[PDB]
């Protein structure tokens, strides 16, 4: 049971993570130490009043990304939505939703995303998102529903994950705050990177024990 979405926020340095049916609202801290949770463990269907009756509340978020202003995409399986998650308040609502990826993004029809996508983070390019399935990737713009390049190997658009856990696969990942520098995760394991939006290139070193670089994620990873 580790994090399987997160999205960041408007908020400064704030980030919501999701774990099983459950998530965690965070001051993630990324150049500092007092890294600290906010909100939670609490069930999403209990923080998200507009998700309660859903598949969502049910068996909680499996991928998703921060779009503009308070809005993010929340998947599960072959579901999305687009949702107003409202910080720090009662407010929040669905969007859009919820529909198949396949209506949401037809793009992605008779592609390995499809029926689920593993996670996803924002770019700072325009409306821009990267998402992840197995060993292949996507770069999208949500706004005008398209696919800007053909999928591809995490290796080639990412050649510092190369040799990485990371080739084969990302539980979970978020966009930091700070430019071009995004948080993957999977299993015990993340990694902060700096990438650059039309180019190939490393870097950011350092694969590192979760637990070991973010003091307030111990009791609630694993969730067990
Ligand atoms: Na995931």
């Amino acid at each position: 049971g580790y994090i399987n979405a997160a999205f960041r926020s408007s908020r400064n340095n704030e980030a919501y993570l999701f774990i099983n049916d459950k998530y965690v609202l965070l001051d993630y801290a990324p150049g500092t130490s007092n890294d600290k949770v906010l909100y939670g463990p609490s069930f999403v269907r209990d923080g998200y009043k507009s998700l309660a009756k859903t598949i969502f509340g049910t068996y909680g978020i499996d991928c998703s990304f921060d779009t503009e202003y308070n809005e993010a995409f929340i998947f599960y399986e072959n579901f999305c939505a687009r949702i107003d998650y409202a910080p720090h308040s009662d407010k929040d609502k669905i969007i859009s939703g919820p529909k198949k990826i396949a209506d949401m993004f037809p793009f992605f029809k008779g592609t390995v995303f499809e029926n689920g996508i593993d996670a996803a983070f924002r770019s700072t390019k325009g409306k821009e998102v990267y998402l992840f399935k197995g060993d292949k990737y996507a770069r999208i713009d949500y706004l005008t529903n398209r696919l800007v390049q053909n999928i591809k190997s995490i290796s080639d658009g990412f050649p510092c994950l190369r040799g990485t856990i990371f080739e084969a696969g990302m539980d979970s990942a978020f966009a930091s705050h700070k430019t071009n520098e995004a948080y993957l995760f999977k299993g015990e394991y993340y990694a902060r990177i700096n990438f650059t939006p039309g180019s190939t290139n490393d870097i950011m070193g350092g694969v590192k024990k979760t637990l070991d670089y973010w003091p307030s994620l111990r009791g609630i990873i694993p969730l067990e």
